[PDB]
């Protein structure tokens, strides 16, 4: 049961659907550039 891409708010606009995929890659780059 993975859950990397968080659920968008505000009824999730049709533009936010594109975020549920492009952000999945940017998410890999988020866990590889953080500290505390």
């Amino acid at each position: 049961y993975p859950a990397k891409p968080e659920a968008p708010g505000e009824d999730a606009s049709p533009e936010e659907l594109s975020r549920y995929y492009a952000s999945l890659r940017h998410y890999l780059n988020l866990v590889t550039r953080q500290r505390y």
